[PDB]
């Protein structure tokens, strides 16, 4: 079906997208209750990332699991694209990160698992997410993380568009390497750390310096950080991306399978 925006009451906002914003939304003849994503054409242009919209609409609307936010359709206007997604009512996991400091054992490890067998599925059809971070990380109703936001997905292989905060990226990607599915693994490893620490593994106050800390792995474990996460963090976060594991292999690391939910 051809949607148009008079076919949805558009809500309250749920977040400042890079584009514009993300409205709760109900369609007018189902009742549906959904998200729309705004992107304002002027500005898609002006960063020449139609192709990446392009992706992103390709890529999620063939994806079909349980712990990634569905894509529906979409449409567009003489000014914006509108982005038809899945409503998450439970918001972030960076917000729910925001208002307990840092999560337990059982609750990071249940979030890792939930997010191996999300990317494990993206992984099978070689797709990479590339941009796995708290603000990406969706709760369902039942409180069930979902990846979100494909804006930066690709198939892998692939080189590399300009950039942001570099917290969650691999070395490879900020020495503009060549890189593949690995970079994701490279990522889980950097949130397992800020899940129990509270802030990832490689901040600092200094783009520069933040370059040279992921650069050159720097990174130290606080006291309280169990050695059993200690050794998965470890094993995620090789600067060599062939070192760096398989989504199965920490499925299954003792830590996850000891304090892990799902
Ligand atoms: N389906 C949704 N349900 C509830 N909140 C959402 C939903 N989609 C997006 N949001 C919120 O809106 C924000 C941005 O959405 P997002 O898809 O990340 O847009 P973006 O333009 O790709 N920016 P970024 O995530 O930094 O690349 C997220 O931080 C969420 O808090």
């Amino acid at each position: 079906r051809q949607w148009a925006l008079e076919d949805f009451e558009i809500g309250r906002p749920l977040g400042k997208g890079k584009f514009g914003n993300v409205y709760l939304a109900r369609e007018k003849q189902s009742k549906f209750i959904l998200a729309l994503k705004v992107l304002f054409k002027a500005q898609l242009e002006k960063a020449g990332v139609e192709h990446q919209l392009r992706r992103e609409v390709e890529i999620q609307s063939h994806l079909r699991h349980p712990n990634i936010l569905r894509l529906y359709g979409y449409f567009h206007d003489a000014t914006r694209v509108y982005l038809i997604l899945e409503y998450a009512p439970l918001g972030t996991v960076y917000r729910e990160l925001q208002k307990l400091s840092k999560f337990d054992e059982q609750r990071t490890a249940t979030y890792i698992t939930e997010l191996a067998n999300a990317l494990s599925y993206c992984h099978s059809k070689r797709v990479i997410h590339r941009d796995i971070k708290p603000e990406n990380l969706l709760l369902g109703s039942a409180g069930e993380l979902k990846i979100a936001d494909f804006g930066w997905s690709v198939h892998a292989p692939s080189s590399r568009t300009l950039c942001g905060t570099l917290d969650y990226l691999p070395p490879e990607m900020i020495e503009g390497r060549m890189h593949d599915e690995k970079v994701d693994l490279w990522s889980l490893g950097v949130l397992c750390y800020e899940f129990l620490v509270g802030k990832p593994p490689f901040e600092a106050n200094t783009y520069q310096e933040t370059y040279k800390r992921i650069s050159r792995v720097e990174f130290t474990f606080p006291d309280f950080v169990t050695e059993g996460a200690r050794d998965l963090i470890s094993r995620l976060l090789k600067h060599n991306p062939s070192q760096r594991p398989m989504l199965r292999e920490v499925l299954e690391h003792p830590w996850i399978t000891a304090n892990s939910s799902k």
